[PDB]
């Protein structure tokens, strides 16, 4: 009995799922845990059961754009999901401080949609779990990797025109640290629906991947999915 | 030198782009045509250079939603396109007259998305191209298929909640045909870059509460409005 | 049993009719046409009845702006009505292009006006009936005229102050082609009532009329009232 | 040189003005004045010129609608009016307390328009000068008539729908006493602009579910105002 | 039988009442009557009853800002009062015309709060009401001491940073005399519990008090009120 | 040189500060403590310099309400505030879980204000510092008290009227925990101005329908955090 989009059943879905971008990367992910099953693949949503340090969790993708992946995380919270963690890439903000390649665990986004404000009246915070933000910052302090924290602009559009200026640069000198396109998205889901989400974004581009530190990232994505999946099994 | 996203050169888009959600879709529809070139896929984005009645023009995928198929959008208009047909399923609004199956034609949509209201203010109307919709028309009446005609309603929300009521129900009540994800954010990127847009739905369910030759109809209506509209391009 | 503007009865109204800013106008369009039949005249309301190629259509005023016009609009949808074409007058948001005396056919309108919002979310679109859209266009060519196509700003603000900017300059950049008062306003209203609705404007001035040119534009809107008034009768 | 939409010149502009909607119902005002001089007649703008009790202040006709009479307000008010006074006919928001003929001089107004707040902030208000409004109310003293004072919803829907619930139930609650189309307007513009205004209303009708001798009152109030105010201009 | 707040019973709340922002200026005014009677302090809220001119009313302090004199004023309103001026300091708008110590008397005030937008829609006005606006100004007369009237700007930002612009510049151009922090709160509470309302502000500062000026200023204050007391007693 | 409003001098500003809104609260508070210096009292900014576990920091209180406590915020961090701690009371908007006498430690609030909307857009979040967060939930372990974890709803609306529907049943359904005045302040301006920011709350009532030691437990929590995170400033 399938899901409609995600094409799979509500029994295969693990409490802590990664979510990711690019379908692409799904593939490059489950290669280096200890084994996986593939489970299905439909549009852009493939999902991927991944075995990592003994536990085991879903690894899912959703595409560019918070209405794409809404539907994803929609899916996986009215069907079990208790634990969701975004592993993806952003550009920065602040340039002076964080450069391409470096790593962001964010804790809270600006709500630059439009599913979250049909959700949910436009003053409620996009915010993380905690739990899940310390999991993965003592994750990467074990892996001895540094990252930054901060708050991401979640923002639909990639690509500006020249008659709506942009509020990229008030919310950087609002002090946000990044900007990518799904994460507020994600928070404000996981909220409404009683499940626990985060974070973890690599720095790609200066809108204002470097092989080793994207390697880094997902060893501390999947450290923190492992370190969760614990407390479920 | 390559698109960001859509991971082709400006040279390979032709004038005429027949654009889709779903990458499997490409794969369905290159098949119906006399011939094909796969260009690139990634992500959520295939291209595939289709050959339909001596005519020569790009299928793309764009995923699910406005803030993803707007990446789309963009880089194909920001390089060269002229006319950009969208091609998808939908849900029925008015359920007593536009049922499972049923193709519609759409010449507006309401912007329940974002991405285009960073781009303009929301009182500017989402309008498709009247040519194209006349060559769809058009089309459907050479093919002897009927259709519906009307608005459709771009809501970035698939997945309703209890506490935010949706509006659906007033879009109906306002004779909003058909509900999606993609095609008011289309037009108004077309609109802000002079591209001429517009789209073709086949309604796929009933919000309220595929059919194979109907599918097969709509894509036939489809390839064959991007063969009459790449026709004036030399 | 009178309508409470229009002041004229449902059994008068006729499937066309030909909507009008100055009710000198309709004084000046009536005296063209094979013949008419004078019906009412309420404020700036004045219905004339006009016998036109075979056809016979309606041609009433609504004054200037938004508010007065859905008034008259909503009397005409209400009580019968199935075809209502705008003529009227507009400034230009492209003067390189677009210039004094040159006529506009739109087909959808930018919704700056307050009835429109207050009758259906801002997310909805003004747009216009294509059949109309169509028929005068082809009407234009019969009549060997060159006319422009584009999206009108309907704006309610003629004067503007030095306080809040105009927006003409983002829609003008946004590629719309003209500027009026009334044309959204008609569409909205046309779309909520299953009416079919369009808009023919002549260019007057450059905010950024021609005697022959206003004859022509007066032929058109005549000529396709006429060319749709025949398949109701 | 004219004014492009009243057709009268500057100098020909009072420093009180009285405004209308109804274009026939400056010609009914000014027989019930001493005499008085036609102007000009454009568009739904009708301009007569009034003299009573030895004063003389304009009467202009500005038809329905707030961005219909904005263009009226700002072609006066950017040519030297320095008070204008609106009369008209308005619906009761309080159908146990203000009945079907009774007449109320307003303070301030809801700005259910546009163009006020393409002028600026919907935060402002739209509030009258209390010089206008004392008069008024101290001629309805003098004049032996029962008045109410209140404030005015000025909506630009007069027939609403379905969709969209109206906002009267609501601003009847908030002891919005009466309901129009032009006042709000009328007010910010005077604001604006640096020019007193004010309004008086005779109720028409009840839209919860014209008496002759109160409006006659009314027309009486209005005139004696304006006269009382053009005093002070020499 | 003790209110949430203010910690006073509804049969010790008078007809007229007198509101202050500084706790402090309870004390310091309480002093010049002929009379007083402490009732309350809690919080910011100082409650004393007056005696003047023969007169009795309510004096009380509310704090600075619109959520927190909300309070106030619906405690007030909810519980009898049937006249509330408030007497504080402002800013000024126009800095040409209006000066340090200057006595504004105000009639209308723009919403830039968040309680009143709670209670009823933004396009509803904040007025108050003329007799108290007339009193006021005519006291202001008797007592020789020259006052300016006008719109006061209502703003709950009193430190604005350097990425959204502040809108006085805008208010300021739209002719507002005065900005504070108050007042339209008052008028919106005032106009839906059908409470009668006034403001009289003292100059204090240039954003863009004077010792015998704040004398005179109180001495219209409390002859008003007791004016206006009169008509209930 | 004064602050405007505080009335105590930059250098008296500790790197560590805890607010209250009743300034009453500041002399239960600093009586808990090793011992105190009284700084200032001027309108209902009470400040006083607070010594405990060997640390030293200021006890601000700030009144009711968005607007009065942004102006004590904004002068704290303007000159030489690191960490900002709220301590109050709360309703609870969760009252089959969440009962009077509950402590709850906030992570994130509702904008309900209009300030922080004055600052920036309404899109960014009202969130506390994680660090803070995490140091009073430690506590509440040291000290062996059980404590929620939520969402504040920040309203400026005390008493609702029954025209406008208040939102709190709106935030309940959404998981939002309590509901109380100043915290979204708070947050966006430390998150503006670099300063780490928390919340500890006390519920008092059930707006659908104080405990003594549960009171002297949440201030040792409030007071045990700022010692700890005093500590890191030598
Ligand atoms: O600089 C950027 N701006 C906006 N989005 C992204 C991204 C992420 N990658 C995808 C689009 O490039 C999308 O998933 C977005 O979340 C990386 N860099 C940037
Ligand atoms: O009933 C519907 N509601 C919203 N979207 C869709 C669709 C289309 N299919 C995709 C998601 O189901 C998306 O591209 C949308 O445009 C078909 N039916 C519906
Ligand atoms: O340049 C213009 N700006 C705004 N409206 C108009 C009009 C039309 N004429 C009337 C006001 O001038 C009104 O009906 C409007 O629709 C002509 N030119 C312009
Ligand atoms: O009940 C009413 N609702 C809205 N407008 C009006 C009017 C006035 N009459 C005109 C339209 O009926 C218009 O100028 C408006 O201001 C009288 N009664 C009502
Ligand atoms: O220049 C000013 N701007 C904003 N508020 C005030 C005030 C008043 N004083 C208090 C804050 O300074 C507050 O009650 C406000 O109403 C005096 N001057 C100004
Ligand atoms: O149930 C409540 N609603 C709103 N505020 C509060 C409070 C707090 N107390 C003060 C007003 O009662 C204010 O500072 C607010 O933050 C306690 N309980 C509630």
């Amino acid at each position: 009995n399938l899901l409609r989009h995600l094409k799979i059943s509500k029994e295969q879905i693990t409490p802590v799922v990664l979510v990711v971008g690019d379908p692409g990367r799904v593939d490059k992910i489950k290669v280096v845990c200890d084994s996986y099953v593939d489970l299905a693949y439909n549009r852009e949503y493939k999902s991927v059961e991944c075995h990592y340090k003994g536990q085991k969790f879903l690894c899912v993708s959703h595409g560019i754009g918070s209405a794409g992946c809404a539907i994803c995380f929609e899916e996986l919270c009215q069907n079990g999901a208790k634990v969701i963690i975004r592993a993806g890439s952003c550009g920065s903000l602040q340039p002076d401080l964080i450069k391409r390649g470096d790593i962001c665990i964010c804790n809270a986004a600006v709500r630059e949609d439009r599913v979250s404000h049909l959700l949910i009246h436009g003053d409620f915070p996009a915010v993380g779990d905690f739990d899940v933000y310390d999991t993965l910052n003592k994750c990467a302090q074990e892996l001895n990797v540094p990252v930054f924290n901060g708050i991401s602009v979640s923002s639909d559009m990639f690509y500006p025109n020249k008659i709506i200026p942009s509020r990229l640069e008030d919310y950087s000198k609002a002090n946000a640290a990044v900007v990518e396109m799904e994460l507020a998205t994600l928070m404000v889901i996981g909220t409404l629906r009683k499940v626990k989400t985060g974070g973890i974004l690599i720095v790609d581009g200066c809108p204002f991947l470097v092989p080793h530190q994207l390697e880094n990232m997902i060893k501390i994505a999947l450290g923190a999915c492992a370190k969760l999946a614990t407390k479920y099994a």
